[PDB]
Parts: structure tokens; sequence; C-alpha cells
């Protein structure tokens, strides 16, 4: 079959975490666990890698462009940007995230839009928004219960409108809203709605909540980004593993997992019990 996907694990003993040992071979069985709840989630979008090939105290690199060294039976689409264009992986199948484990691609970015297959002649263009994403940053000082009750009031926001929203702590500092879109919009629209979402937060909590970067105006507040539904820009997917001292993961999280005070970010090691125990909490996102 020449359609048939293989992908060869080299250096399964090579340690990526060096402060918990984890090693490439965790990370390759990391990314076969997942990719049942992974895939619904980066399923026709392009997928940004951020790549540490010897681990994360060497130097990483964010990789765009699908090279031709890549294995040809990946999907790919191609998006024209202001300087020139660029061809993307499109991660659709198990063997794929093994490619990002082999890869050393640790993160996986994605935008809030997928490519769409064109009327007449099926070829890959960028469509519109599926689903908006806030990244809820905290700023200095903030607690765990500020954070929390930030993300409730965006929730209650996008629910007059008829809109579920599902959290997704980053692995990093950040939170992450998702919400999926009952129509369908523009990039540029779904920027504009969540500008709207975010300013509107504001001017209800100007002590608690900031809607600009205005970096005097940070300390203590909650920075609600809706930069991110920008089309040309990508944010860190569902599942995926973080770059950090520790293997955290863009883990979903229930409303009730958000208001314990000792809210953490989780390792990959508790997203897989998780995934065993509750299935996928984002089934309904896409």
């Amino acid at each position: 079959s020449a359609s048939e996907q293989r992908v060869t694990l080299t250096n399964a003993d090579k340690v990526l975490y060096p402060a918990t040992g984890t090693t490439k071979s965790d990370i390759f069985d990391y990314y076969a666990g997942v990719a049942e709840v992974m895939l619904g989630h980066i399923a026709g979008r392009p997928a940004t890698r951020k790549r540490w090939p010897n681990g994360v105290d060497q130097p990483a690199f964010f990789e765009k462009q699908l090279a031709l060294s890549a294995p040809p039976w990946l999907s790919r689409a191609t998006v024209a940007h202001r300087s020139g264009t660029t061809t993307y992986p499109i991660i659709d199948s198990a063997t794929g995230l093994a490619w990002i484990a082999q890869q050393a691609a640790l993160e996986v970015h994605v935008p809030q839009w997928r490519f769409v297959a064109e009327p007449g002649s099926g070829e890959l263009n960028p469509g519109p928004a599926t689903r908006l994403v806030f990244d809820l940053d905290p700023g200095e000082g903030v607690m765990m219960a500020q954070l929390a009750e930030v993300a409730r009031a965006v929730r209650d926001l996008l629910a007059d409108i008829g809109l579920v929203t599902f959290p997704v702590t980053s692995g990093s500092k950040g939170l992450h809203l998702y919400t999926p879109l009952d129509e369908p919009v523009s990039s540029r629209g779904a920027t504009v709605l969540a500008k709207r979402v975010a300013q509107r937060l504001e001017q209800a909590m100007p002590a608690l909540v900031t809607s600009t970067m205005t970096k005097s105006l940070r300390a203590g507040k909650v920075f609600v980004d809706w930069s991110q539904n920008s089309g040309s820009k990508t944010t860190i997917a569902p599942y995926s593993l973080r770059g950090r001292t520790h293997p955290t993961v863009a883990a979903p999280r229930t409303w009730a997992e958000l208001d314990d005070p000792a809210l953490r970010q989780l390792s990959y090691d508790e997203v897989l019990t998780r995934i065993a125990r509750d299935g996928d909490l984002l089934e309904r996102l896409d």
C-alpha cells in the first residue's frame, strides 16, 4: 500500500525532560494513549510544532512548513499569508501523532479554524472559525479563586448567547477556555466577538480583569486574551505536552475542578488516567 503510515521511534531511551527522566519512549506511548481523544480537536487544522531535539534543557524551535523529509503520507494544506505561503501538516491519525513524538515535537499548536475542501476542485483552503478560544493569563499576585471566578464569568457571558464553554489548563500558567460556535464565522469575525466578551467582562470587573496587554495594568488582574482568535495565530492544542521543566499537558478540566484552591497543572501520566476514567471532557467541542 502506497498510503501506509509507519513511524519508527529512534533513541527510545533519550531523556527529553531531565528533571523527571521522561523519555522519547514515554512520549511515544503518551501520544498513542491520547490519540483517540486528541485527534478530534486538531483534525482539519494546520499543525505548528515546537521541537526540542535534545529535550527541554537544550535549544528548541517552532516549525510551520512541512519539510520534504517528513513522511509523504501526512495530510497537508497551504495557507497564503502576507509574506508568502506555508504548507502545514494536518495531524489526523494516530500514526501522525507517532510522527509528532518521533520528531521530539513536544508541543502541537493549532488555530481555531479548519481547512475546508473547495466545492469545485476539493483543494483545501482556510475556512471559518469553528470555536472561540480565550487565554486567561493571571497577573502578578492573582490567586486561583480569582482566575476561576474570571473563567466562570466568561462562561456566564457566553451562556447568555446559548454557547457552552470548556476549560483547559494550559500546562504552563494560562487557563484556556474554548467555546464551539453554533454558526460559522470568519476568524476576523470570531476575534471581534471574543474581544466584545473580554471588554464586557472588563467593564463588569475592572479591578479583576483586563482586555488589553498594556503591561502596567496587568498586576492583580486576569488578562482575558481574545487575540488568539486571529486566523494567523495558533494556540497549544488540548492534550499537547508542554516543553517545560515537567511534562505537563494542556489538560481538559471540569468546572468543579476549577473550584479547587489547590488547582494545579496536570502531568501526562495523570491525563492518561483521567482519559481511562472519564473519557474526553472536550467530546462536545468538535
